[PDB]
């Protein structure tokens, strides 16, 4: 069944790098490794102006869509109401918020969070002593998100490691042996993130 116990949220808050490399978070790969780590309920949700992409991951692998709502298809993003599942009820691919409930996310479950480098995703985490996993983007390097990643290894060495299938499983399996010392940088939730989508206030 479901068996209640550790949550997973993933977002990529900025724009994506490329559909194919999301593809390897939310595919074969990430599936297999998710139900060796007790899979329960699976979140993900991202983007905005760029309105994302998705290379149709639900469909190319035969997913059902439940909720009966797909005005713009692609992804919906202009909809809370996106809700896959993978073969049978085993993998519950969703996403209903857009950087205005993230916490409301993880408050509700709390357990652990797959941030590539959300500054206010970490943050939240970092004060809840969450052992996290951060997918560093080596590729890029505009992204803003990262460069705020590199502090923290100057630091320490925060469990960092690019989207492979060698990389990402000992984050993954480091992050459930140990934990990061209380260190909240910035004194204020994620919220202050909030501030950098609406920009104007």
């Amino acid at each position: 069944g479901i068996i209640e116990e550790k949550a997973l949220f993933v977002t990529c808050g900025a724009t994506v790098p490329f559909p194919k490399l999301v593809s390897c978070v939310l595919s074969d790969e990430f599936c297999q490794e998710l139900i060796q780590y007790g899979f329960v309920r699976l979140i993900i949700q991202f983007g905005r102006n760029y309105s994302s992409e998705f290379e149709h991951l639900v469909q190319e692998r035969g997913g059902q869509r439940e909720s009966q709502k797909i005005p713009i298809d692609q992804f919906g993003c202009g909809d809370t109401a996106r809700q896959y599942v993978l073969m049978n009820g085993k993998l519950k691919v969703i996403g209903f918020d857009f950087s205005t409930k993230m916490q409301s996310i993880i408050r509700d479950y709390s357990d652990l969070v797959i941030s590539h480098a959300g500054t206010g995703s970490i943050l939240d985490s970092l004060r809840l002593n969450k052992p996290l996993i951060v997918c560093v983007n080596d590729s890029l390097m505009d992204n803003h998100q990262q460069q705020i990643a590199d502090k923290f290894v100057e630091l320490g060495y925060v469990w960092s490691c690019a989207p492979t299938e060698t990389g990402l499983i000992a984050g993954l399996r480091a992050s459930q042996t140990e934990k990061l010392k209380p260190f909240p940088v910035s004194h204020n939730p994620s919220f202050e993130r909030l501030l950098v989508e609406t920009i104007y206030s």
